[PDB]
RNA sequence: GGCGCGGCUUCGGCCGCGCC
């Protein structure tokens, strides 16, 4: 929409000269505009009586929509036809002819992947230009790389057939698991080879101009020491062991109700354990599961508390708990809750003692405080964003600030104007000169007690430098030499790809059995299992329908050719294991099951085999026929 | 349901972000 910056002009040059190029430029510097310039040029270069055809790949839906609107709006004067296909722009719309009848097409990559496989789009020769957004994803088995495997099979396999020009956009080509500066460079050449790029476009002549429009904060690291003696954790942990023991009383097999393993009190993974346990027990069986929901609620609160105590001050954790229980005994208040609240009360005074103890303060907070003093002394006109781990840590930090004499110059608020200069939050849901990551996940401070976090961070910094040095070096090579290297890397990768064919599994045609992984009851047999479109597995017969119950899906999805309309579970007395889903498929109401919800058992022997994915299950897979 | 990519892994997986 607005007038091109000089670096944008510079970045679009190699592409406009027809070269396959990767445009590597910082986020928000305007690569999409560069792609608009390249696209405009590409379509305009064709003499009257010919046409180009441009395809643009967005890896995600929001990007897809944004660029559909942007490319549509930009190309109105030109009169070019602009449409796009997403997983929703389906399915009774003939894709081949949508490509025939358009000039610019925005695709999610999987769509091209599918139609290429199904033969409905015979060749990428239908395109004259392919633009890959987030092009650093063009590796391994990713959709981008499937598309490029098709390209390269056409280029190398000698089936010509003109090929389209290929350009990619990224903010970072990356280096992978490179340890030295030569492994990094080799990875980069591998990326170029995947995309058939012979040119990497970086800003070289307008650096000092690009610099002015880019958020590149000064990155700082302060490792902070965790609390020396912590007796708050010990007490709360004992409460959690207690209530877990209570929850096991109404649910014997509690330790096996969740897939999540080796939970630790006061961690995020414990929270995740909570969530999976609660979605496994849905509110006669409602009584057991409701009680279970109570226990796991209190366990959730305790987990929260531990985390608060870890990163804020024990007073904050204990306040949080006190308020929670004040809520419980003011909107409850049946036996289990009275019992739980009492068990808390029996420890309340010791917790109370341990909290107000000077030895039990958090030095981490002193560190953060210090950073705030210094920075607001160097510039009191400073706007800060303070990232914390949990919702509760937001409030803990806010109270801590409002009640800290040394920070009486900060007017805080959570997610302006006469007084809000620091905002505490969890996710970003740019105008802030000071960014602080206080135990999370222009200046930027990372504060953590975890040396591993810092280690990884310094590793990523070093990687960035290896990447930049490597690109710089690459760009000095004559294009011919580089194309020759690219050629032979591509030849090599192609050989590996074709040599490492499957081969077809050859099935064990013997009848095996299928039981609910949880309660081991008879679900069905393998001879009763049909495959729908290569990848989906259903079961035949009414005898199977007595073994599952249906229950409306939280989020109905319209995927491929199916219509997910229900979640399905075991029918037993309070198993209710997640078996899979129920779909409307074409005209049929059928169940679709996942192999991870079943134990396979050999009928003759009794041994039990376990399978994560149907890909790994090698049985006489009978193709599904409707009239049965 | 299935696929892809990441982070951990007791290599049994677990989790996260996406896509069809
Ligand atoms: N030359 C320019 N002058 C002013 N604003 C621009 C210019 N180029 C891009 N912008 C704006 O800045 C934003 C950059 O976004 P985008 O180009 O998609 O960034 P990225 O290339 O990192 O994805 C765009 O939304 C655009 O509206
Ligand atoms: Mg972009
Ligand atoms: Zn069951």
């Amino acid at each position: 929409p607005f007038k091109p910056r000089n670096y944008q002009l510079e970045l679009a040059l190699p592409a406009m000269k027809g070269k396959n190029t990767i445009i590597c430029a910082p986020t928000g510097c305007g690569k999409t505009f560069v792609s608009l310039l390249i696209c405009e040029h590409h379509l305009k270069k064709f003499p009257q009586g010919q046409k180009g055809k441009v395809v643009f790949f967005a890896n995600q839906i929001p990007v897809y929509e944004q660029n559909k609107s942007v490319f549509s709006k930009y190309f109105e004067r030109h009169g070019y036809r602009v449409t796009g296909i997403s997983g929703a722009t389906a399915e009774n719309v003939p894709v081949e002819q949508i490509v025939e009848n358009n000039d610019i097409i925005i695709l999610t990559p999987q769509i091209l992947v599918n139609n290429l496989k199904k033969g409905t789009i015979p060749s990428l020769s239908i395109f004259t230009l392919m633009i890959f957004d987030e092009c650093h994803n063009t590796s391994k088995q990713h959709p981008y790389n499937m598309i490029m495997f098709n390209y390269l099979d056409q280029k190398l396999g000698g089936s010509s057939g003109p090929l389209p020009q290929v350009i990619g956009l990224t903010a970072s080509v990356g280096v992978g698991d490179a340890k030295n500066t030569d492994e990094a460079l080799d990875y980069i050449c591998k990326l170029c080879a995947s995309l058939d790029a012979s040119v990497i476009a970086t800003v070289k002549h307008n650096l000092e101009e690009l610099e002015q429009v880019v958020y590149k904060p000064q990155k700082f690291f302060r490792k902070v020491e965790s609390r020396i003696s912590d007796k708050f954790k010990y007490i709360i942990a004992q409460l959690m062991r207690d209530t877990e023991s209570l929850a096991k009383r109404i649910c014997k097999d509690l330790e096996n109700l969740s897939q999540i393993q080796n939970r630790e009190f006061g961690t995020q993974k414990y929270e995740q354990w909570i969530v999976t346990v609660q979605k496994a027990c849905m509110v006669e069986e409602s009584r057991i599961c409701k009680a279970l929901f109570l226990y796991t609620s209190h366990l959730r609160k305790y987990n929260d508390a531990l985390i608060i105590s870890e990163h804020a001050r024990m007073k904050d954790a204990l306040d949080y708990l006190k308020d929670f229980f004040s809520n419980v005994r003011a909107a409850g208040f049946d036996e289990i809750e009275q019992d739980l609240t009492q068990r808390f009360e029996e420890k309340l005074q010791e917790l109370e003692s341990v909290s107000r103890d000077p030895s039990n303060e958090n030095p981490k907070l002193e560190d953060l405080c210090f950073i705030l003093q210094e920075e607001y002394h160097l510039n009191p006109e400073t706007i800060t964003i303070l990232f914390v781990k949990t919702r509760a840590l937001v409030d803990a930090l806010k109270n801590w600030i409002e009640g800290n004499p040394k920070l009486s110059f900060l007017k805080p608020g959570i997610l302006g104007d006469h007084n809000i200069l620091i905002a505490t939050s969890v996710a970003d849901e740019a105008q802030c000169n000071l960014v602080i990551l206080y135990e999370y996940v222009s200046k930027c401070f990372l504060l953590t007690s975890n040396a591993g976090v810092i280690e990884k961070e310094q590793i990523n910094m070093y990687k960035e430098k290896m990447m930049n040095d490597s690109i710089l070096r690459l760009q000095t090579w004559d294009e011919a030499v580089f194309r020759e290297k690219i050629l032979h890397i591509q030849t090599h990768e192609k050989f590996i790809r074709d040599s490492q064919e499957k081969p077809k599994p050859v099935p064990d045609k013997e009848n095996k059995k299928l039981l609910c992984r949880k309660c081991k009851a008879l679900a069905c047999y393998t001879a009763d299992v049909r495959v729908i479109e290569d990848c989906h597995y259903t079961v035949l017969g009414d005898a199977f329908k007595e073994c599952f119950v249906s229950r409306p899906h939280p989020k109905p999805k319209q995927f491929s050719s199916f219509e997910k309309r229900a979640k399905i579970f075991c029918a037993r007395q309070n198993c209710s294991h997640d078996w899979g889903i129920h779909v409307k498929y074409k005209t049929f109401e059928i169940p679709v099951i996942k192999i991870e919800s079943f134990v396979v058992e050999d009928i003759a022997t009794g041994v039990q085999t376990l399978y994560s994915k149907w890909k790994d299950f090698h049985f006489e897979k009978i193709p599904f026929d409707p009239a049965e």
